């Protein structure tokens, strides 16, 4: 069995907290694999690995529950267990009624029927607790190579809604594939040309995530295909404010997107920057557009 090393620490299969199968019920549906919302009462997310699957897609399986049960930060998804010892295997994971952020943000965006749906500080709250998140990660030497929407997920739809890290299948993918499915419109110019991954590298694609955030959900750099991308990157090219952006905002994003690495910020000077936009009463009073 594969061991995992997380923050200098070892751990096997074994370590995983194993519930037995008996107490685990599926409730309804929600790539690889479906998922379930579940219970074991503990409500949770029930993550299920295909029976025709694989020896390496086992190996994935068990690979990504290793790594999302060694963290432990609010604003990374918890893994509560999993079910390894009867098939289909599961992994359980905390439940997130909220969905993931791309969809919440394009299906709540403000409307003439939801003229108050969204608001800047609540665009600015999610950005701080994936900020916490990440600096989590960069403090731990974790580098996850895929910081976007798609891989942040809500605790609930409505106002006290939380924004966590909720997909780590890049990292596991590189841990131990292919040029169509690399999430170049995220990636840093070094990181697509000489394939150099550091804690500056999830800074850029943080960045990005930024511009998804406040655009209310736009696939980044509109109109413009992976390798259009790559060139318009790796030229000096980077993306126009979202409609209605905050100068404050904006500005935290083409610091994330400086070409040399070093002049970009850590995290810990990211939410530094996030905090300072909520506390600015011109930035949190801007309307976002009505679609």
């Amino acid at each position: 069995n594969p061991n995992y090393c997380f923050a200098g620490k070892t751990s096997s299969i074994s370590d995983l907290k194993e519930v037995p199968r008996k107490n685990i019920t599926l409730i309804r549906g929600l790539a690889f694999g479906e998922v379930y919302e579940g219970q074991v009462p503990l409500q949770v997310a029930v993550k299920t690995l295909p029976e025709v699957c694989s020896e390496q897609d086992e190996l994935d399986f068990l690979m990504e529950a290793l790594i999302i049960s060694k963290f432990n930060h609010q604003n990374i998804v918890r893994c509560i267990g999993v079910s390894l010892q009867s098939l289909p295997r599961f992994i359980l994971m905390e439940l997130m009624a909220g969905g993931d952020l791309k969809s919440f943000l394009r299906e709540t965006r403000p409307r003439p029927s939801q003229p108050s749906s969204l608001a800047m500080l609540d665009l600015l709250h999610v950005a701080r607790d994936i900020a916490c998140g990440c600096q989590y990660l960069e403090e731990n030497h974790f580098i996850h190579r895929d910081i976007a929407a798609r891989n942040c997920l809500l605790t609930c739809p409505g106002p006290g809604r939380v924004a966590k890290i909720g997909d780590f299948g890049m990292a596991r993918d590189i841990y131990r594939g292919g040029c169509a499915m690399l999430p170049v419109k995220w990636m840093p110019p070094e990181a697509f040309m000489e394939g150099i991954f550091t804690s500056k590298t999830d800074t850029w694609s943080f960045g990005v995530l930024l511009w998804e955030i406040f655009s209310l959900g736009y696939m980044p750099y509109p109109s413009k295909s992976n390798q259009e991308v790559l060139e318009f990157v790796t030229s000096g090219g980077r993306m126009d404010p979202p409609k209605n952006c905050p100068g404050p905002v904006y500005r935290i994003m083409t610091q994330c997107w400086q070409h040399q690495p070093e002049d970009r910020p850590n995290f810990a000077i990211i939410l530094e920057r996030i905090e300072y936009c909520t506390q600015d009463p011109d930035v949190i009073n801007t309307a976002l557009p009505i679609e």
